[PDB]
């Protein structure tokens, strides 16, 4: 831990926790291929159990960047292509709105304006056709971007069909054990209750609520050191010993789409690096998409970003492949998302 990352992480971090009340807060910092952690406050308040390296948080939607990566470890595999059909994997889906869409379109919100969530009475398999095939969009595929959890969620339990493994499976054994993310979890064991932190929105401690395609979308708890280890992974993929899944890597980190200054990869979303702080810096945003055509490969010259809540958490995580440099922001409060960006933004511009 030199000073220069020390300083300028308490320098920036500190405030945020007392500006924004945050109970609890983990950081991590990528630095030359090494990580630096820096832990606040509290896990439980109640039963007062602090924030360490080995405390669980909900990633919310940080878990799509899993998801983004596991679809390309299948596209690499040769099990799915993005240019398919939905219906490929679907047949069932047999409502003529389905026609066009392809499994680019659900992984990166263009499949014309699925809804935010899939909603709380959707349950069964069934419900969940019924849901998709009563769906009208709004606008045709390939034209505008609104943010989805029903889409990226469905992009991810159909690029897992081929495998013949749940979700689950395919993620803890093409994801997580290779990368060694041995405290990363879908579901939290029994074993790990004491590690797992209570989020806290206005005052009371609350957890994830189960739903549709929840594992897909919002549903990946993770530590301090697992995130850092996820950034580093992110950051040097030709690094990772499998073949397969440092190829997903990089697909899921490819320019897709253009909205603006951002651009849409499979769960991670990019700039230009050096990046405007105020390009980075609303319940429903519908943008119109430029297609890349073709799509641009991982450019190291990004920052690559996401960010993540559930009711009780809110997280972050940013990088920038060039610079060997990443940060890691875990905490047990929802709190503004610029605020999170701005103290990410402060560190790593301090330290590139
Ligand atoms: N709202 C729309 C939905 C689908 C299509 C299409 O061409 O498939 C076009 C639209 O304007
Ligand atoms: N291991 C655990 C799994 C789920 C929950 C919950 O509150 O839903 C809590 C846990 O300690
Ligand atoms: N005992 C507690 C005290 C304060 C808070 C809070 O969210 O500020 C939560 C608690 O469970
Ligand atoms: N309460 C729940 C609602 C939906 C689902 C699901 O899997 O769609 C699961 C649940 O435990
Ligand atoms: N062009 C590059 C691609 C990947 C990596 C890496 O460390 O994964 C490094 C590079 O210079
Ligand atoms: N590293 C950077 C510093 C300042 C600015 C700016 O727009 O002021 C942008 C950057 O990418
Ligand atoms: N200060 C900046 C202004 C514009 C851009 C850009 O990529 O358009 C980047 C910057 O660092
Ligand atoms: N997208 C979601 C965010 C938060 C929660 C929650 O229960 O806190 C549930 C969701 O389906």
């Amino acid at each position: 831990a030199p000073q220069q990352i020390n300083d300028i992480v308490h320098r920036t971090i500190t405030p945020l926790i007392e500006q924004q009340k945050i109970p609890g807060m983990a950081v991590a910092v990528i630095y030359q291929g090494k990580p630096y952690y820096f832990t606040w406050g509290y896990a439980d308040i109640a039963k007062k159990q602090p924030v360490t390296q080995q405390t669980l948080f909900e990633l919310g939607s940080v878990s799509k960047t899993f998801t983004g990566v596991l679809g390309g470890d299948a596209i690499a595999r040769g099990e799915i292509k993005l240019s398919d059909p939905t219906t490929k994997y679907w047949p069932e889906l047999t409502a003529k709105q389905w026609n066009g869409i392809t499994l680019l379109h659900l992984a990166t919100y263009t499949a014309g304006g699925l809804p935010l969530q899939v909603p709380d009475e959707v349950k069964s398999s069934s419900d969940l056709l019924r849901f998709y095939q009563n769906w009208q969009p709004a606008w045709a595929p390939g034209t505008q971007r609104l943010y989805a959890n029903s889409s990226i969620g469905l992009f991810g339990a159909l690029a897992v069909k081929p495998s013949g493994l749940s979700f689950e499976q395919a993620m803890q054994t093409r994801v997580f054990q290779p990368l060694k993310l041995n405290h990363t979890w879908i579901n939290v064991p029994p074993a790990e209750e004491k590690n797992y932190a209570w989020g806290y929105r206005e005052g009371k401690a609350v957890h994830v609520s189960p739903g549709a395609l929840d594992a897909e979308a919002y549903g990946v708890k993770s530590t301090i050191e697992d995130m850092a280890r996820w950034v580093q992974s992110n950051l040097k993929p030709l690094d990772i010993n499998e073949k397969t899944l440092q190829q997903g890597i990089q697909l899921a980190q490819s320019r897709y789409w253009q909205t603006g200054d951002m651009y849409q990869g499979l769960g991670w979303e990019m700039l230009d690096w050096p990046v405007n702080p105020d390009s980075i810096i609303i319940a429903l945003a519908a943008r119109p998409v430029k297609a890349i055509t073709p799509p641009t490969p991982a450019v190291r010259a990004s920052w690559v970003h996401k960010t993540g809540a559930t009711g009780g958490f809110g997280s972050y995580v940013a990088f920038i492949p060039e610079k060997e440099l990443g940060i890691v922001m875990l905490a047990n409060k929802n709190y503004p998302n610029p605020a999170r960006v701005d103290a990410a933004w402060q560190i790593l511009n301090a330290l590139q």
